[PDB]
């Protein structure tokens, strides 16, 4: 109709995203397909429309220009919501990128990170909590060096209470959720990021047992700075309250000096 279908790029239990083209101007684009019935948060716009809660997250986000997809239209259907998003092109998810890369220097990680905080920092302003930050969840604008943060599915509005539901991935979420299924937005955030620059430096993610998780003793398996290791210690204390602030994050001495997006194409990308 007013897009033309490309090949299928995922699809689970939650629905089915799709490749696709804006027909009126040949503009890429995602095309995910939101199965009603499978739905987690549902959400409600301000005309009392009740839509999944990505709808609802993303419109609160995508205003003017940050490191988050944009949503570019959506539809209702009996069965499923459809959704048009963003698309770069040329882009790679982060995870596909460590996996044919292995782990990122320190500088590439810098940067990837620095533009990953900037995103979430712009959620959080927003009043919106991602709740599954991870490599597969970042796209790679590989001509900009520009990274975007993707599917808010499992988010949910921003809180100063605890949170009891999660369906994020377990194997980024912090020991207060394995423990107590309780955790407050920022600092389980925090977590996730010392999850996600863990397996930047490294190649892989520190933890894969719920027991790891609780012990939260990190190993690096990779030859990492004395800084980066801890900045990642640091995101990844037991105690909620003990892990660092955006601010304390991108004040960390490790963070300074990044390199901007298109500097970052040009050495690593291109
Ligand atoms: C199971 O696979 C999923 C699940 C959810 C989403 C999704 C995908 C497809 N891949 C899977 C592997 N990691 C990257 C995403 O894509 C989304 C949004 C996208 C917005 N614009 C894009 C452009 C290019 C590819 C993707 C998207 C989502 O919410």
């Amino acid at each position: 109709s007013q897009y033309q279908v490309g090949p299928l790029l995922g699809s689970g239990g939650f629905g089915s995203v799709y490749s696709g083209i804006r027909v009126s101007d040949n503009l890429p684009v995602a095309i995910k397909h939101v199965e009603k019935d499978r739905i987690s948060d549902w959400g409600e716009l301000p005309n009392g429309t009740r839509v999944p809660m990505e709808v609802v997250l993303l419109k609160k986000v995508s205003s003017g220009f940050s490191g988050v997809i944009r949503l570019l239209d959506w539809f209702e259907r009996p069965d499923s919501f459809v959704l048009i998003l963003e698309r770069p092109e040329p882009v790679q998810d982060l995870f596909d990128f460590i996996t044919e890369r292995g782990a990122l220097q320190e500088e590439l990680a810098r940067s990837f990170f620095w533009q990953v905080l900037e995103a979430v920092r712009h959620c959080h302003n927003c009043g919106v909590l991602h709740r599954d930050i991870k490599d597969e969840n970042i796209l790679i604008d590989l001509n900009r060096g520009e990274l975007k943060l993707i599917d808010f599915g499992s988010g949910a509005l921003l809180k100063d209470t605890v949170y009891t539901d999660f369906d994020g991935t377990r194997v980024y979420s912090p020991p207060e959720w394995i423990r107590y299924h309780r955790y407050h937005g920022r600092s389980a955030a925090v977590w996730s990021l010392g999850i996600l620059l863990y397996d930047m430096v490294c190649g892989d993610i520190p933890f894969e047992h719920d027991e790891e998780i609780i012990r939260g003793q990190v190993f690096f398996r990779q030859r990492v700075s004395s800084e980066c290791q801890h900045l990642i210690r640091w995101c990844l204390a037991l105690r909620p309250s003990d892990r660092p602030t955006f601010e304390e994050i991108q004040n960390h001495p490790w963070m300074q000096d990044v390199l901007l997006p298109q500097e970052t194409a040009e050495i690593h990308l291109h």
